[PDB]
């Protein structure tokens, strides 16, 4: 996408030649037919640019170095937009324009060290921009080599080149109005002249300013200054939240023209940093500022003396230099001197103080947040001399939140930053407004002032600053921010489970894919953290408090912790011992969890025994209801009722089922089945009508019960009709099978059998594989045998029998040799067809079979027996063994999870058994400070757990090794210092 | 390698395209990956570097009787 | 990413610490020699 | 025409070709079995 690039940007060709030789820098001969003082704009013609695209320096580089040619009189907004958007460069956190003449190809060692170590390092750390001449000469070359050395030794800095068109060596190769996306640049040009220079190969971007001249210097000064000012007017990301981008000018040596440029920059309110001892045109200003409030007598001509000394003799006589120095001092607040300090190389702090002084609201904390320098912020805060205001830190906190800098927010909060007063509906709206472009949260907010209530309602279903901040972070999916807020939350466990729920639902709702997977991962991390916190809260402290923690219903959604876990499928959460013990206790209701099963049975059959001490736990009726109200006793009663129901069903079906009108027992059976139907109706109805109906029908067991009951009704209806008695009997016969299959549910309660049942459920893929394999083989062998025999019955039912049924039973040791092996049969001439025939003795083995090639029949029999009885069955064994070995853990977790659903289901069933449950359905028809202390105790445990994790991490070997590396680096730094002092003392010895 | 990196990093020393081209050829022939990496990283023009003569030289460095050598001979 | 991960591995960090300690010992020998020279020049 | 384009897309998809081929193969086996077990006679085919 570049079609607009020629549109908004224009190159400059001079309209008029002004003297043989033009002022335009081109020979008189090479000029257009249109050819007192030449003007760079008045006598210039504009046309669409023809030298855009990107460079590919021959050899090294990132294979991408964007280049542009534009007129000097170009608005900077378009340039900034181009760089930020089209070329993909991130907005700058700081712009350092490195002025400087640097006379001579070689620069002093201390200056080169300062550049390479401070300037480039700080630029990389803070993601700043370096603006210099994009030429392999002057200060630009030094900057480029410094950047290259830093990149090599670091184990990518962004620097641009603003250079005049006409002085770029080999400009022709870059000319391509269509486009020069690839671009070969011969920067190793053998000829060397000062009229033109090659482009440095270390600069990521270029700005070949043009002013209709074939060579000159300084033409780009206007554009450079305007660009710097415009960048200074922008903001540091996060919409308008970002502070004004700091822009700083660094000056080393230079000339009078550099003094003029410094004056222009100061006029444009741009801070300037001067290096002491750099050389001419730079150290003079440093000295003058050092003079500052010098005495009027004997100082007025001191400035002139300094000008004539530091500056070159030319123009020294001219008073213009002194007047310009005075004008510069007029705004000395924007000037600073780089204290040499024997090569301090502490660039960032000097820049910070210079920016603060220039500002005279921009604050150190806001700048530190704008950059990623946590150390700067902590140093500034730790400085006791500096005093901070509530809003002073509030602005910084807002910036940190908007830009997602967890470390900064942590540090700011830790420094006594009031939070309750900090958050406001306006600020919260701002925070939510920072949704990244088209994110799912943004779509949800648009579809829905934050107005976050409705989005949460539509997410969950709906069927304290920390809480709000945590919710916002979860919505925006800022992992570290959310984790930190949770660490400061109040309802830690319930908060964690709610976060897991919300993240999982959002992820299933995201078009994010791998980004959604990170939300899924964040959900897993939160679930694990909640698990660990609860495990600590339970084992290490009173279990009663843990029980209270789970049962309570916080304000997250007015739902219990267990409900949240179940809705989020937080399988890991239920897997821990504490939750299982609590669930067991609820399962036994009021009676003790240790009650032996046999004791329970004896109590069940001997109601009076419940009052004996042999079972552990008006008082009498209260105890009675407790016993009969416990979920376990309801379960046992229901099982007994179900068994009696099956017994009655079997009795009726096998004996009393007659064509006559139904008897007493059959009617009792009908009433019983109707009771079961009412029970399932109750379960479905109360367990949003469509939503709960789907929830009920989802459970497989309920599907089984429903199919059983519908088949039962179908069969009864059929039997009542006079004609369909047999059909009714048959349907009821199958319905008995369907009912009795339900008894498998009894093994979902045991501590060992439930996992076995789940694993069996997962074996069905292997079962189907074997079934289809056997089906194919059966079809093959059966058809082959039947074809070879050629029985004369040729009756479709008989054909199907001999093709499938008999081969099938051959798998299970029913091998009728007398019906296939001719040797066991009497030879007879049954059929008129030519050949021989025999007479099988079997009733359904065919009237008579051929015997043409019977040895082949026996051979096929042997092959089939082998493949079926041995190979297929053993393959199935192996597949079962492998699958069972592979899915043990997942099955166990799944059972532990569903244990809660089971318990809840049985916790609300009517107290009575199905056969009498009609009476209970009828009844159903016709119809603090302690909490605060609990939360405080939970928060204390959370703090202990967090400290334990942090300390354990800090004591790990890897962290200790890293810290030792840091200390060794510090030791080497100090060793260099003492070595330098040693050299100084050795010198002073003489 | 350290000697080469020190020599290159020395700003006083100026290098020529062929000046590094000879070194690059030597590094390739002797199979010194670090040297070639460093040389290329130092703004060494590559498109102009390779030539059919140079490529023939490179392929001529097949070690004694190697399968590549047999295949080239057969071709 | 691969290069940085390798450089941040424990083994590489330990090797780099060994290099830095060797450099420290070199400089320590230098300063010790200068210490002896200064002690001599004291008289 | 959009209609024919959609039609060809459906019937051109590899999966649909696979399903069609499977159905054809099953019918072929069924025909084979029928012929072999019933209509296979010494008389001309
Ligand atoms: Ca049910």
């Amino acid at each position: 996408e570049q079609s607009w690039i020629p549109k908004i940007f224009k190159k400059k060709t001079c309209t008029t030649f002004i003297v043989t030789l033009c002022q335009c820098g081109r020979p008189r001969t090479a000029h257009p037919a249109v050819a007192t003082v030449w003007d760079s704009d008045a006598h210039t013609t504009e046309k669409p640019t023809d030298a855009y695209g990107e460079l590919d320096f021959t050899g090294a580089g990132r294979k991408h170095s964007n280049f542009l040619r534009l007129s000097d009189r170009t608005d900077p907004a378009a340039v900034y937009s181009l760089v930020t958007r089209t070329w993909g460069f991130r907005a700058p956190n700081l712009v350092v324009s490195v002025l400087g003449g640097s006379g001579g190809p070689v620069l002093q060692t201390w200056l080169q060290d300062l550049l390479r170590r401070g300037l480039v390092r700080a630029a990389q750390s803070t993601g700043a921009w370096i603006v210099t001449g994009g030429l392999h000469t002057g200060i630009g070359r030094h900057v480029g080599v410094a950047v290259r050395d830093h990149q090599m030794a670091s184990t990518k800095v962004v620097a641009m080149g603003v250079a005049p068109w006409g002085v770029v060596r080999n400009r022709d190769t870059l000319i391509n109005p269509k486009g020069s996306f690839p671009a070969r640049y011969r920067w190793r040009g053998d000829p060397e002249d000062g009229v033109q220079f090659p482009l440095d190969y270390n600069y990521s971007a270029f700005f070949l300013v043009d002013d209709g001249t074939h060579g000159c210097l300084g033409g780009e000064n206007r554009f450079r200054l305007r660009l710097e000012s415009y960048i200074s007017q922008q903001k540091t990301g996060v919409g308008g939240t970002g502070i004004d981008i700091p822009v700083l000018l660094l000056l080393i040596d230079g000339d009078e023209k550099m003094l003029t440029r410094i004056e222009n920059a100061t006029q444009a309110q741009l801070p300037c940093l001067l290096v002491a001892g750099s050389g001419g045109a730079a150290d003079c200003l440093a000295e003058t500022l050092e003079d500052t409030l010098a005495p009027g007598s004997g100082g007025a001509r001191q400035g002139e003396a300094r000008d004539r000394i530091r500056r070159f003799f030319p123009k020294g006589d001219l008073e213009v230099l002194q007047a310009q120095v005075e004008r510069i001092m007029t705004r000395k607040e924007l000037l600073t001197v780089y204290s040499s300090e024997d090569g301090s190389e502490e660039f960032e702090t000097i820049v910070l103080k210079a920016l603060v002084k220039a500002c005279g609201y921009l604050d150190e904390l806001r700048l530190a947040v704008a950059w990623n320098r946590v150390d700067i912020a902590q140093s500034e805060l730790f400085r006791g001399d500096i005093q901070w205001r509530s809003f002073h830190l509030e602005a910084s906190l807002m910036d940190a939140l908007l830009n997602d800098r967890p470390e900064f927010v942590r540090l700011l909060i830790s420094h006594g930053l009031s939070l309750g007063h900090f958050l406001t509906p306006m600020r919260l709206a701002q925070l939510y407004s920072a949704a990244p472009s088209n994110s799912l949260i943004r779509n949800l907010l648009d579809q829905a002032p934050p107005d976050v209530g409705h989005v949460l309602r539509m997410l969950l279903g709906k069927m304290a600053p920390w809480s709000d901040l945590l919710l916002w972070a979860l919505l925006l999916n800022r992992a570290q921010m959310a984790m930190y807020f949770w660490e400061m939350g109040s309802n830690a466990v319930s908060s964690a489970l709610g976060a897991c729920l919300l993240l999982r639902v959002m992820a299933r709702l995201e078009p994010d894919a791998e980004e959604a997977a990170r939300r899924k991962d964040l959900a897993f991390k939160f679930e694990g953290m909640g698990v660990d916190l609860f495990g600590e809260c339970y084992r290490s402290s009173e279990v009663r408090a843990a029980r209270l923690l789970l049962r309570r219903c916080p304000l997250w959604g007015d739902a219990t912790c267990l409900q949240l876990a179940m809705q989020a499928d937080a399988r890991a959460f239920f897997a821990q011992d504490g939750v299982q013990s609590l669930l067991t206790q609820k399962w036994w209701g009021d009676m003790a969890s240790t009650t032996p099963i046999w004791a329970l049975v004896l109590a069940f059959f001997c109601p009076p025994l419940i009052y004996t001490r042999l079972i552990t736990f008006r008082r009498c009726l209260r105890r009675w209801f407790h016993f009969w109200g416990a979920p376990v006793t309801i379960f046992m009663g229901n099982v007994v009722s179900y068994l009696l129901f099956l017994l009655l069903f079997s009795r009726v079906l096998l004996v009393d089922f007659q064509p006559a009108p139904p008897g007493s027992l059959e009617l009792l059976l009908y009433f019983w089945a109707f009771t079961l139907l009412c029970e399932e109706l109750r379960q479905g109805l109360s367990g949003s009508l469509s939503q709960r109906l789907r929830l009920y029908l989802a459970d497989s067991w309920n599907q089984c019960d429903l199919v059983a009951l519908t088949c039962f009704l179908l069969g009864v209806g059929c039997r009542l009709t006079p004609g369909l008695y047999h059909l009714g009997r048959t349907v009821l016969c199958i319905d008995f099978m369907v009912f009795t299959v339900r008894l498998l549910h009894i093994f979902t309660v045991n501590k060992q059998l439930g996992p076995k049942i789940v694993i069996v459920s997962k074996m069905m893929k292997d079962v189907f594989f074997f079934l289809f394999f056997l089906g194919v083989w059966l079809v093959a062998y059966g058809v082959a045998t039947e074809g070879l025999l050629r029985p004369r019955d040729s009756d479709f039912p008989s054909i199907l029998r001999r093709v499938f049924y008999r081969p099938y039973l051959q798998i299970f040791g029913q091998i009728p040799q007398e019906d296939m092996d001719v040797a066991l049969m009497e030879h007879s001439n049954c059929s008129s067809e030519p050949g021989f025939w025999a007479h099988p003795p079997g009733a359904q083995a065919g009237t008579c079979v051929s015997q043409y090639a019977n040895w082949l029949v026996v051979l096929l029999l042997v092959i089939f027996l082998l493949v079926a009885n041995i190979l297929l069955v053993n393959l199935l064994i192996a597949m079962f063994s492998y699958t069972f070995g592979k899915v043990q853990g997942n099955s166990d977790l799944y059972w532990k999870a569903q244990r809660y659903r089971l318990i809840r289901e049985f916790h609300s069933r009517p107290a009575l058994a199905p056969p009498f449950i009609v009476i209970s359905h009828l009844r159903l028809l016709l119809r603090k400070e302690a909490e605060r202390k609990l939360l405080t105790w939970e928060s204390v445990h959370k703090e202990n757990f967090l400290l334990a994790r942090a300390r354990d991490k800090r004591e790990s070997d890897s962290e200790r090794l890293k810290r030792t590396s840091q200390k060794v680096d510090l030791a080497l730094k100090q060793l260099g210092h003492i070595r330098e002092y040693e050299q100084r003392l050795k010198v002073l010895e003489r």
